[PDB]
Parts: C-alpha cells; sequence; structure tokens
C-alpha cells in the first residue's frame, strides 16, 4: 500500500506505462565537442566532451525529487551513443515508435538534429562500421546476414556493435570519501 | 663529349632545363584505393592502392629509351603524396609556377581533378594535419609559426609533414634473384 510513501508513487504515476522518448543531448553535444579533437588521446578527447555536456545539456530536477540530475528529459526516456551504431540511424530511427519490442518516440525536431548534426559526423567512424568492415571473410558467414552488417545472422552473434562496454562497477564509496577536488589533486 | 652517346644526349636534350610538370596519376589511384578501404591494416590498404595505381595508371616508355618505365608524363615532372601534406595544396598549388624556388608547371585539367577530387578526401585525414592538431603547447612555439601548421618557426623544425620517411634502400638483389613469383610464393 501507498501509505507513508506519497512522494515516491506521485513520481511513479506520473511515468508508469508510458512511452519513452530519445533524447539527443548527450549524444549531442559529446559529438559537438569529439569533431574538434580528432587524433588527440582518446580518452583525453572523451574527457573534454563530458565536459562539454556537463556545461550545454539541460540540468534537472524531477518535480517531487528529494535526489538532483537526469541525463535526458522529463518522463521515461533513453540516450544516444552514435559512437558504437550511428550508422543504424538512417535505417531505424524512422520506426522506432512502430517498432513491435521495445517502441521509442522521437520528438521531430529530435530526428532533425540526429541526421542533419550528429549521423553525418560519425559517418565512416562508428564502431559498428570498422568492425563490419574489417572482419575476415571466414567469420563473415556466421557473424552477419548482409553486407553492411546491419543484420546478425543469429549464430555467432558479435555483441559489441550496441554497447560501449560490458557492465561496470565503479568506484562510488572513493568518489564519495575522498570528492573529486582530491581526486583531481592526486 | 658527345661521340658514342646519341641516345642519352638526344633523351637528355629534349628535357635540360625544363620547368618540371605535376603528374597526379599516382595520387589520383592511390586516394581512389584508400578511400575505399579504410579501417583496413595501413599496408594491406597500401597495398591495394599500389594494385589500383598498376592497373590504371598510364604506362609509358621514354621515346628512345632502352629501359620501360616511368610513373609520370613526359618532360621532367614530380608527382604526388597527398597522404603527407594534402592540406597545403589550397594554398601552394595557385603560387607553383611562379615560386621563387624550385618552380612547377601544373595543366588547369589536372589541377581541377586535383582540387575537386582528390584533395577533398584528405581533409582531416593528412599527416601534417595530424602532428599539427595534436602537438603539445609547450613544443608548439618552437615548432610552427602559425595556428595551423603551415609555417616552420625555422627553430626545432619537424622534417616528417614533407617526406613520407627517411632515405631507404629497397634489397634490389633479392628482387632480381628471385622475382616476385618466387617472393609471393613465399
Ligand atoms: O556481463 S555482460 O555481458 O556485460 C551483461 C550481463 O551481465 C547483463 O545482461
Ligand atoms: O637521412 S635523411 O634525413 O632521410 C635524408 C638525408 O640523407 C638527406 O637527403
Amino acid at each position: 500500500n501507498r501509505q507513508g510513501r506519497e512522494r515516491v508513487y506521485k513520481i511513479l504515476d506520473r511515468i508508469q506505462f508510458t512511452v519513452p522518448h530519445v533524447d539527443i543531448e548527450r549524444a549531442r553535444y559529446f559529438t559537438e565537442s569529439m569533431r574538434q579533437t580528432e587524433g588527440e588521446l582518446l580518452t583525453l578527447r572523451w574527457a573534454k566532451a563530458l565536459k562539454n555536456v556537463a556545461e550545454k545539456m539541460t540540468v534537472y530536477i524531477t518535480p517531487d525529487q528529494l535526489l538532483a540530475g537526469r541525463v535526458g528529459q522529463l518522463g521515461r526516456y533513453g540516450i544516444l551513443y552514435p559512437e558504437i551504431d550511428g550508422d543504424f540511424y538512417i535505417e531505424v530511427m524512422k520506426d522506432l515508435p512502430n517498432r513491435e519490442k521495445s517502441p521509442f518516440q522521437i520528438d521531430p525536431a529530435a530526428a532533425a538534429i540526429l541526421m542533419e548534426e550528429i549521423a553525418p559526423y560519425w559517418e565512416g567512424k562508428t564502431y559498428h562500421e570498422h568492425l563490419n568492415k574489417v572482419l575476415p571473410a571466414e567469420i563473415r558467414g556466421v557473424t552477419y546476414h548482409d553486407e553492411r552488417g546491419l543484420k546478425s545472422k543469429f549464430v555467432v552473434s558479435e555483441t559489441s556493435s550496441y554497447r560501449s562496454a560490458l557492465q561496470w562497477v565503479p568506484d562510488y564509496e572513493k568518489a564519495m570519501k575522498r570528492g573529486f577536488i582530491d581526486i583531481q589533486n592526486e
């Protein structure tokens, strides 16, 4: 029952069972920075790009939250990582709302920024394109059905072209015990 | 002087103290292939591109030579390596025939292919652009006068943005003793 839990149920009732939106901000300002730092150590470009996101993306306090911070708009939302799979945007964004499995909505203005600003930058630069291009012929057959590698064979499937990395647990205790001033001083 | 050497002097007289031409075919057919193999092992891409040059470039027998083969047009000529310094072409090709030091002439039809088909592929891709981009600030002072690194400070000058490599002596004896079928067979 909801006795004593008016705040959490107020937040949850507003979002429970809505269709999530595609938020473009992280991808947008990540791309904006990465575009200007090509050639530099990758993690240095990355850090610069996250600083650009930190400075420019919308900040949020979810209405009624005791916690501050989101990484996209109100409601249910997801965010984008074109460094992985931006070569799919052209084929896939059109029918995200209609996807039988796990549909998402996207505002026309977000589709416009995505296809005019973001996706054109990542052409020839995504991880997925690189992997598909260089896969040895002896391996292609069990990996991808098609020449662009947009369709898995579902025999020996690669899984690195839909995520950045395996799961991860950062050292949260270190951040709260020291704070980032002290880590930065190190 | 010229007794007994009619052949070499016929050849040499036709070209002595003539103005060398820019020939573009090596660059053109090199670029044409490198454009299609991005992401692959560099020396594999390089070999595909050299095969494209071998299949498509004009072959020549200099008139009256006993030796077959040039890598450019009749007369005195040079060829192009946009992989090094293609970011200079916009600024330098204009002033080439009137360059105080080491002038070169270029057919306007070759110059158009150069500046419309070749040079644009190499934007953001050249060695020189990469070096200039990443050089630590502590070191730019003595290396480059300008932000784009097109002018040496002539204090501590890098020399790798105007040549592919140091001098080199290939093992010619091995080529003539074995042939490339037997080397390919190894
Ligand atoms: O270990 S991973 O392959 O990164 C993910 C798995 O733990 C969750 O699906
Ligand atoms: O050794 S290098 O610096 O490649 C060239 C020098 O031999 C002068 O041509």
